[PDB]
């Protein structure tokens, strides 16, 4: 059959510089995600002296923070952490839609991959069930995408 | 285990200049938000003469006002206040979605943080229960993101 | 304590452009009638108003773009009505027409009053037509003066 | 008030019209084009001034319409096609994205783009609207093309 | 009645195609890739002119596709993957955003991007569409690559 | 063509005895409905000495009241008035569904027509727009259905 | 593999049919009645054996149909009418309750009741279904009357 | 214009005997309702020894308990208390719909009014804001419908 | 704990089974019955102990099933058919009512009634489930019939 | 001040019947295991428990009806799980199974614990299975003693 050139994913974090932005709304979720995220990054070989962590009040403030960090081009990839948890109103949909749209835009316009670790759930229990796993996944996504972006960069 | 560099959030509002745009639809809600917002800003050290306040008819008119103020680059951070309360038709979704989108886009394209304090609720009672708290929250958001923006500049 | 810019409703000397979508034409006509009446109440000269019409709400965006780009108008107004039928097209037209109106205002600096109703029944549109038209005139006059206020 | 009113202009003589037809649910798009071409000729659009291109589906409309609008050889463009709901959320995705691309093209290039993409739940709904919609898009293109020149 | 009709061109000879496969629900993306590659070869695309990349999830498709489109080494791109509803609103977010990014890349770079990301409620739905959607994307990338060349 | 026997509607209220049950939740709506209902009944010829009016707190209490009145068989028809107005919760659907189901059941099981004048709306404005018209319609429905039930009774 | 199969019987000779027509959105119920009566006659139902009653709305169908079923003068009943969505949740209430009453009467009296009450969002939908549903109800009442007799 | 006979509602609770069934799911809510309900009943003249109170695990178990009490015909009226708070799944609709339906059917088939004081809300905060008020409302409903039932008997 | 466990019994020997097939979307109901009869014979149900009746639509199921259950000639009944969503709310009405009638019959007569009425959005969904569902209803009827006797 | 009947959890001497639906069998088995374990903790003798199984949630109603009608049980328990798939059948089975359980309890006076999960994902069912089974045992024991308390 057809056999094209397949770029193999690269999960080696050695030498990578990673920036993390953590929303503090429903802060216990952000904390659990960050803990699991750092643990995984170190497991992938990311030096702890090469990781910066910043926090913002809520998920709507992620975009402006991530935008500045990507503009500096000091980071091979960024990570957004936080949790939008549904309350009583339509504001759940507004914050979920807008935070994701900002994250997606930053990666597209600056070339810096941004892992989206922002949960958008109905209950505190759903956020707790996903916090630790989501943090670790974001660490793997940031390492893999930093390396893929480098591979596609001349 | 791992221990990276942590930027501790800074809420010192001394010397900041803040701009506020308040939509007047369901005016009582925006008024309660604005009173709480100014009261909180003073609590964080923002000078009275360091704050400008503007008002627009509705939430859809916010975007153009916030844009003009941010482009001047006279403000470290901005705040949008107001309330969209559902009526009988899909217009509630239209105004809620568009107002929020304009706020987010302004902060992204100018680098000036914009706290989104526009409620999007089904009933007047829900808006009442959230007005004062949200206005205070936006003051803390603008001061903190203003400091964070400069640190990253 | 702080600086407060007071709303300015003096429409004297303002140049206002209005774009009316003709779908469900009865609604747009009632809005335009109430809108022109209101503008004159604010002091807008009849000679300072240009009115154009387009087939539907999706055609509003391209029309308002050209008019705002000329910068011959201090503010614009969009009139019309999307009324739900049998299919999802209602959401599409409501979402997109609003997004275009919002985008033009942000990108050109010229305020655009959104007078496009997004309703389920003819009756809902009829109940809101005359009001919304007058509201748009007040929004355009206030936001037009407002825009000049923040400029040099 | 008798403000300056730009009367809509439906004279198609001398206009260059481009058409992009999505072929998913092909019967619908073909009925739309058959009615569209009939109407354009009725309004005076020369057969030699119309080009017709086709694409597999509604999501491919944006790239094709963008290239033709960028050539600035066309006074206005027309998008034909039909999204018909199936079993999954992809119906909302294709409906939203195709309309957003059409709108964005018209705002950014100044070339009006008639939106003749139906977004329906059933084959029957698409069949009821196809021929009427195609004719409607022809009238939207001629009117908006003449309108764009007036403001240019 | 008798205008210029551009005929679709499905000849894949000489074309260079880039493919990005989201690995979430990996079996689906892999089945799509098999049918896509087999169909590209059926259409005459040389295996030496196809590059394949993979990413963790559909939200990472944008940054990968954007980089490939920027290089301008490819006549068309293909996005493969599957969003499958779980328990939360994250399904809508990933469906909406991935589609919006794919659409945006094609419009702003001129490189057609076939959108083969499924957005379904069940695993069974994704499986039923996997192979058919992969081959459809092969035909879409070839046809639109040839169409883009025609309007250049 | 086919020409069957068509029973002509009869709107003569003379000699009819009508019972009304008014829910007081969002009381201004019930009041407007009752006023318009009485006016219309008198216009149809219903003697005011032949009409009884009772009220209950809310629409969920309509069923038990209407059930007793229908059981006495002192009434040729009954009328339910009131308004369920949506608030913040699913209780709007529960009260709307259940009040209508009770009204419908009473008519089916006792043979006494029950006009359903209970509005189920999203806003106070929608209830106000419909109060007076709905009250009058219920008066016409009770008169017509009392007469139709008599016609079908041997 | 080879069981007892009861064949449907559409012979309307000798049958007595009762019809209740809700008059809300009256044009719809009247169009249903015309097609229903014409189809009953086509099926052999004698006009002298059909009684027609009308009621204000679909919620009054239950009490009228219940009285007719109690008399046991009819081999089958037919309910005609149309619920058309307005602005509020009352559309669901009347759709649900009228259908539930019709269904309940047939189960507890043994008299089949054809349910020809439409529950639609637009006037156009009701019009498109009116005549077809009326005749369908004629065939349903005749066939089920004959089936009910078979199992007695 | 027209002037028919008007039965003025009567809220005299003297001599009434009331039965209450309280579901314990989200127990704090039912407790606040029950405290308000008993307090209101005394305000309307119901004797302490004239009230029986029973509790069941959840709202679905109400129906069987309310039925047994109503069939005894020892009570002039009954009250159902509790709260269904939405979680992650469709079970919220199932319990809300079925619990309410059982309450309505009991009042219809026995002639004993049953006040429905079972909240059906999305959040714990909504249940909290409504507990005390609803419990008081149910006391007034049971007393008034109890008097109305006897007047029509 | 080893409580008394009644083992499900699937021996169809000696059972009398009644079947009612709605004919709306007839291809579906016929595929359901073809699989159903195959399975019943597999479990040992004699061909001479099965009667098959048909009705126009799912709303007519309740009256027919009620009469057959009331005869007490059948150990269990089977309802076949398919409601396929169209353009309006009538899909929810027919789905809800048909299922409620089937359930009510089984509770009130003690005759188990297998519910093999599909409630789907598309023709394709009905075709995917028809044959499997028909076989499933055969096994439900035999097991529940034997189960009813054990508790009788 | 008033009379308060205290909940009684002493299960000694109670006779409990359990009906387990086998659809998504893993869930029902985990519920039954946790339920039997809990019942013994309350003092229910193993010899006083009968357990029966049915194919699906819709078959629960007829089974519980026969068991409650014998009055050999102080309370019953229904176990099982409805898990959403691709179609509306999820709502139908969830609504009807609950309605039957509620109706049996009201009409026979015997409490019935509703242990039927109505969830969207397998994971939601797995997270709730063991819990709900134990909860049902406490509900049946408490409500069984409760039912005797209100009787002579
Ligand atoms: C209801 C709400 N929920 C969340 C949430 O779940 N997660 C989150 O990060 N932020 C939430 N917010 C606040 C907005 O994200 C934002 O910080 C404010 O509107 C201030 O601009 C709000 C208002
Ligand atoms: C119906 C409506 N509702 C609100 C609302 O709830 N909150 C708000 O801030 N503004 C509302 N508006 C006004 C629109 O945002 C806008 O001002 C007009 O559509 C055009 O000026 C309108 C028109
Ligand atoms: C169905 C429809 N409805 C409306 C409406 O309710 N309000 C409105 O202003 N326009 C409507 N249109 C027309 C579209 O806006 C547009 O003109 C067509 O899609 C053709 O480009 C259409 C096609
Ligand atoms: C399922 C589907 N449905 C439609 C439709 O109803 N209308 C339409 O115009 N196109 C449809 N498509 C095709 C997509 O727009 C597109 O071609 C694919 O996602 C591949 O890029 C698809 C794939
Ligand atoms: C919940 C989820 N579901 C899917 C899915 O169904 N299909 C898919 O392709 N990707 C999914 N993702 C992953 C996001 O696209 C993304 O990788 C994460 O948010 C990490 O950035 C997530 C997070
Ligand atoms: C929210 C609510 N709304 C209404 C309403 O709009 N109309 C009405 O008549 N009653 C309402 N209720 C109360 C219930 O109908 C009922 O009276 C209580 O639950 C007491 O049993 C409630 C709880
Ligand atoms: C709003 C409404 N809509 C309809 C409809 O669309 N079709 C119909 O047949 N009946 C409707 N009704 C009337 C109710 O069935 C009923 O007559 C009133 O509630 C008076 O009892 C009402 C009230
Ligand atoms: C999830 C759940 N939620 C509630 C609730 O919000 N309110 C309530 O009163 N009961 C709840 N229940 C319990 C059920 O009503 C019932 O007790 C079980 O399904 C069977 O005993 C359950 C199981
Ligand atoms: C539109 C429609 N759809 C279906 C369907 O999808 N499945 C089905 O079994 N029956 C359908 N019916 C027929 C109705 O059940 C019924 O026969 C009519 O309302 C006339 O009584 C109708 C009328
Ligand atoms: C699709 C389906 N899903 C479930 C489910 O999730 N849980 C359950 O208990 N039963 C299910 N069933 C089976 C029905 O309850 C029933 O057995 C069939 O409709 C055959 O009568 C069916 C058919
Ligand atoms: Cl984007
Ligand atoms: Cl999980
Ligand atoms: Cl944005
Ligand atoms: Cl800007
Ligand atoms: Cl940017
Ligand atoms: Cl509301
Ligand atoms: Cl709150
Ligand atoms: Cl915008
Ligand atoms: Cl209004
Ligand atoms: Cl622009
Ligand atoms: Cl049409
Ligand atoms: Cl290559
Ligand atoms: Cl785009
Ligand atoms: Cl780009
Ligand atoms: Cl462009
Ligand atoms: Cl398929
Ligand atoms: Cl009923
Ligand atoms: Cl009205
Ligand atoms: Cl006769
Ligand atoms: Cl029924
Ligand atoms: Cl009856
Ligand atoms: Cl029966
Ligand atoms: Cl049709
Ligand atoms: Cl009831
Ligand atoms: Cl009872
Ligand atoms: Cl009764
Ligand atoms: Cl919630
Ligand atoms: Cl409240
Ligand atoms: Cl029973
Ligand atoms: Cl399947
Ligand atoms: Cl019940
Ligand atoms: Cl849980």
């Amino acid at each position: 059959h057809m056999n094209p050139y397949i770029l193999t994913p690269d999960l080696n974090g050695e030498g990578l510089h990673i920036g993390i932005v953590r929303a503090r709304f429903n802060e216990e979720i952000g904390q659990a995600q960050l803990q699991a995220c750092l643990e995984e990054l170190g497991k992938l070989g990311v030096d702890e002296r090469d990781v910066m962590v910043v926090s913002v009040p809520g998920a709507l403030e992620l975009g402006v923070a991530l935008a500045r960090m990507a503009e500096s081009y000091e980071f091979d990839a960024l990570i957004a952490l936080g949790a939008v948890i549904r309350g009583e109103t339509y504001h759940f949909e507004v914050v979920s839609n807008e935070s994701a749209a900002a994250i997606s835009r930053i990666a597209l316009e600056t070339g810096i991959p941004v892992a989206n670790g922002v949960l958008t759930v109905d209950t505190d229990e759903q956020a707790q069930a996903r916090a630790a796993g989501k943090g670790a996944d974001c660490a793997q996504v940031a390492v893999e995408m930093a390396n893929l972006a480098a591979a596609l960069e001349p």
